[PDB]
């Protein structure tokens, strides 16, 4: 099946807890995969304009590890719940992808999660301005704009709204698209 095939692909790239005990400032992100209309999608958030860091920008759910978290996957799930109302029973964490080093002292660990088909986002408006899906295949043929660094522009055909996706968020989206969609018969 589509989902069993995606999970099997993802597991081959799992680094697990290899880098998890290193003494960094630690954040986790959830790369949430949603199956709709017979295709896989990634779920993104638009950060509230009220936030200090990166107001109005597109990013994955997640946040800073806190002492309650059993592990880095727990960070991602706790923060996703706070931000978009995703409950742990609504997500199957499939793997941990390559962590992202930033600012010399920070390590961001991405987890890919399969999201229940009945999930409907309940965003905290203090943190999240918007939630939207992008088909995973978009990231194989994105609409690229140069700002010099590459920015993706995705227009939702449901409503004509264009979102800019860039940086780590764009990079991770492409990675997941490659992992899951490469070398597939039609
Ligand atoms: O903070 C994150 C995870 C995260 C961490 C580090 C970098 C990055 O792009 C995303 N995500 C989020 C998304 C919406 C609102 C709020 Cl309040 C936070």
């Amino acid at each position: 099946s589509m989902l069993d095939d995606a999970k099997a692909r993802l597991r081959k790239y799992d680094i697990g807890g290899k880098y998890s005990h290193l003494p960094y400032n630690k954040y986790s992100v959830l790369l949430p995969l949603v199956a709709k209309e017979g295709k896989l999608h990634l779920l993104f958030t638009v950060r509230s304009e009220k936030l200090r860091r990166a107001p109005g920008e597109v990013c994955f759910p997640g946040g800073k590890r806190d002492p309650t978290d059993m592990d880095d996957a727990a960070t991602a799930l706790r923060e996703a719940q706070e931000e978009v109302g995703l409950r742990p029973h609504q997500v199957e964490v499939v793997c941990c992808l390559v962590p992202c080093l930033i600012d010399t002292d920070t390590l961001i660990t991405p987890f890919v999660g399969l999201i229940d088909h009945n999930f409907q986002a309940q965003p905290n408006p203090a943190e999240v301005k918007d939630v939207f899906l992008v088909p995973l295949a978009y990231f194989l043929h994105p609409q690229v704009h140069d700002q010099i660094n590459h920015i993706f522009e995705y227009t939702n055909p449901e409503d004509g709204v264009t979102y800019q996706i860039k940086g780590m968020t764009a990079n991770l989206a492409v990675l997941v698209a490659f992992i899951i969609l490469e070398k597939k018969p039609t």
